[PDB]
Parts: structure tokens; C-alpha cells; sequence
């Protein structure tokens, strides 16, 4: 097909339980049996206050922890329980989000040709991609790409793959789903893992689905963004800075305190590589979808790139209303951009600007850099 891979619809969905951050220190420390650890609870209240996360949607309730209390421990054998939960619930959320995106797109499911589905959780054979196929009533001929445990930069990875799948198959339509649940990473507090104090402060659950096609039939399909280009890179000698392993106790989690400066330190190179071909120099001339790994990552990006006060508005708002949902996060922000752009009557779906950048930062440390082009409203 002639033209670029285009985002035609976006749907999101979250677990039905909402957790106010003001009240989370009390909750989390109550269900894990850690409320006598007042030193560490205070430390966590500080982390939550400066998190800038106001709500998160979490599938782990107190109910599940009473049924699976191994999960409410730190260290105990718990994978089997987490697995029972996630191989079930990771696809259900995905179906909710995919449903809403397919309804927005508006065409019959007949026409979806490929499914790319990224998840940290529920590693099983057949994969959760298969479960989704059955739950939605997708064509059995759907070409699947199952990406387990990517994870926090996965939002970029899926668009990068979707570009080539949609653009090398005329008439193909790719269903993309990032479905992230924190069931696999949750564990009790300890002064022996501050990275999980951070984690259980910032990370929330959520699923985002989107339909990509090239050469959209403008009779019936409304492109939202075009995927101009997609690059990935490894930040040299930064393995072990963002870490996690599937173990008996669940998914372990480590983030170095240097990750914010690492990303800020390395971002200009990626952004230069991606944008010299367009002869674009001024980083305030493009709209922004940076992964909000936390408020410090965004602070350092602003500082380094000399960004105006408005740039990260959409990203920030998603972080506060939802938290950090790993791969899905940047996709949520896409939705926040196109909607905010419309509710504020901008010239384009990308905050009135023509070009945008979307970045995922994750293990590697990896930077996924994708150039988007906004569509005229």
C-alpha cells in the first residue's frame, strides 16, 4: 500500500477498582501485614506524595490477597497464583480495550488481519493472544505476534512492528493491544527493596488497544496519526539499570536511581537521529508522548531539552489519573492528545502541530523512538 501506517482508532480500559493515592500508604501496608514498619511506611508516604499519581486502577484487591496471601508477602512462592490470575485477567482487559477500539474504527472483525499483543504477565501456551482471539471472535487466520515481558518501553515496540506489518500487506488491518496488570510485580514492603517501594507507588494497571491500517478508506476510516518512522536503540553499558526476572516469587523489579539522568543524557541522540531527516531542530515544534516512568524522568527531559511549560501536559495528566501502566502508558497519552486536541479545537490531532515524537524507555536500557505525524481536524 502507498501511504503510511495510520492509527485509525484508540481504545483504553482499566480494572474496575480505583485506588486514591492519598489513602494508599494505609491500604498497601495493611494488606501486606507491614503497618508496624512505621519507618518504611513514612518513607513510602513521601514517595507517594511526590509521585504526582492521584489515582490508579489495580486488579489486586484485598479480596485476591486473602485468597492468594502468598502474593501479599515479599519473598514467598507465589508465581502459580499470580499466573492463575493473570492468564485469565490480562486477556479480559485487552478484550475490553480492543472492543472499544473496534467500535470506534467501526468495521467488522472479518477485516482485522493481524494481532500484536504485548504483556508483562500471564506467560502461557497457548499465549494470551490466543485467548483474546477466542474472546473477541477474531478470525482464526489472524496473524499473531505475542510479546511477553518487554515491558516498560513496549508501547514503542508494538507500533514499530505494526508499521511494517500494515505497510507490507495491502489491506491489512492490525489490532494492537498492550495489556498490563501489576499482579505479577506486587509484593510486600521491605527496606531491602526500595525499588519496589517506588514501583508500588507509581505503577498502575491498564490496557490500550489500537487499529492500524495503511491506505485508509477515507469513506469509512478516520486516521488519527501516521507512523512516519520507528527506531530502537540500547544505551551503552546500562544493562542492570532496569531489571526484572520471572522467578518463583513473581516478577522481580529493579530501577536504578540514575535512570532519569540516563534517559535525559541519551535522549538528544535518539531525537536527532529521528528528526534530522525532516530538517527539524526545535524540540518545542513537535508534540510529545514521552513515557512517564515517573515525574523525575519528565523533569529531566524538560530541563535538558529546554521544553516550554505546556509540552508534557497530556503525559502528566495521564500519569496523575492513571499511574505508570508500562507499555500501554504512551498509548493512553495518544488518546489524551487527540481528545484534548479536539476538546480544545486545535488544527491537528497532535496539539495543533504537524510532527510528534513518542518515546518508550525500558530495560536495556532501551529507547524506542517513533516519529508520528498528526492529522488535520
Amino acid at each position: 500500500p502507498h501511504g503510511l501506517a495510520s492509527i485509525l482508532a484508540i481504545g483504553t480500559a482499566n480494572p474496575s477498582n480505583c485506588f486514591n493515592q492519598d489513602e494508599f500508604p494505609d491500604y498497601s501496608f495493611r494488606v501486606t501485614k507491614s503497618e508496624h514498619l512505621t519507618s518504611l511506611k513514612d518513607k513510602f508516604k513521601r514517595i507517594c506524595e511526590r509521585s504526582t499519581v492521584r489515582k490508579r486502577y489495580l486488579h489486586l484487591t484485598e479480596e485476591l490477597l486473602q485468597e492468594y496471601p502468598s502474593i501479599a508477602t515479599y519473598d514467598a512462592p507465589s508465581l502459580d497464583a499470580r499466573q492463575e490470575i493473570e492468564v485469565a485477567e490480562v486477556p479480559k482487559l485487552a478484550a475490553r480495550a480492543a472492543s472499544r477500539a473496534i467500535e470506534e474504527w467501526g468495521q467488522p472483525k472479518n477485516k482485522i488481519t493481524h494481532l500484536i499483543f504485548s504483556s508483562t504477565s500471564g506467560i502461557e501456551k497457548p499465549g494470551v493472544d490466543c485467548h483474546l482471539v477466542h474472546l473477541l471472535g477474531l478470525p482464526l487466520s489472524v496473524n499473531r505476534v505475542m510479546l511477553y515481558t518487554i515491558g516498560c518501553h513496549a508501547g514503542g515496540t508494538v507500533l514499530r512492528i505494526a508499521k511494517d506489518l500494515a505497510e507490507n500487506n495491502v489491506g491489512s488491518r492490525v489490532l494492537v493491544v498492550c495489556s498490563e496488570l501489576t499482579v505479577m510485580t506486587f509484593r510486600g514492603p521491605s527496606e531491602t527493596d526500595l525499588a519496589n517501594l517506588i514501583r508500588m507507588g507509581i505503577f498502575g494497571d491498564g490496557a490500550a488497544a489500537l487499529i492500524i491500517g495503511a491506505d485508509p478508506d477515507l469513506s469509512i476510516e478516520k486516521p488519527i496519526f501516521e507512523i512516519f518512522s520507528a527506531s530502537q536503540t540500547l544505551v551503552p553499558n546500562t544493562s542492570k539499570a532496569i531489571r526484572g526476572r520471572v522467578k518463583e516469587m513473581g516478577l522481580t523489579f529493579y530501577v536504578d536511581k540514575m535512570v532519569p539522568t540516563l534517559v535525559a543524557s541519551n535522549i538528544e541522540q535518539c531525537l536527532d537521529k529521528a528528526f534530522s531527516p525532516l530538517g527539524i531542530n526545535d524540540w518545542n515544534s513537535i508534540f510529545w508522548i514521552p513515557h512517564p516512568g515517573g515525574p523525575a524522568i519528565l523533569a529531566e527531559i524538560e530541563a535538558k531539552l529546554e521544553l516550554k511549560p505546556g509540552k508534557l501536559r497530556a503525559t502528566r495528566h495521564v500519569l496523575s489519573e492513571y499511574g505508570n501502566m508500562s507499555g500501554a502508558t504512551v498509548l493512553f497519552i495518544l488518546d489524551e492528545m487527540r481528545r484534548r486536541s479536539k476538546k480544545e479545537g486545535k488544527g491537528t490531532t497532535g496539539d495543533g502541530l504537524e510532527w510528534g515524537v513518542l518515546m518508550g524507555f525500558g530495560p536495556g536500557v532501551t529507547v524506542e523512538t517513533i516519529v508520528l505525524r498528526a492529522i488535520s481536524v
